[PDB]
């Protein structure tokens, strides 16, 4: 994911926004996090 | 997590913060973000 991107968990509503990117695939509630 | 909660994933080094609170564990390369 990339840096200020904002993502989100479609099982639980959960919201994050990426501060530091990396190579990972974001996860919650074992589903991908969606990039909003 | 909680709204303002930063995590870090210690494989790759990709850091979020939490927006907006949900119940479900930040994952990132498959495994459990470290609370900063």
């Amino acid at each position: 994911a990339n840096e200020g991107d904002v993502y989100k968990c479609e099982l639980c509503g959960q919201v994050v926004k990426v501060l530091e990117e990396g190579g990972g695939t974001l996860v919650c509630c074992g589903e991908d996090m969606v990039k909003q």
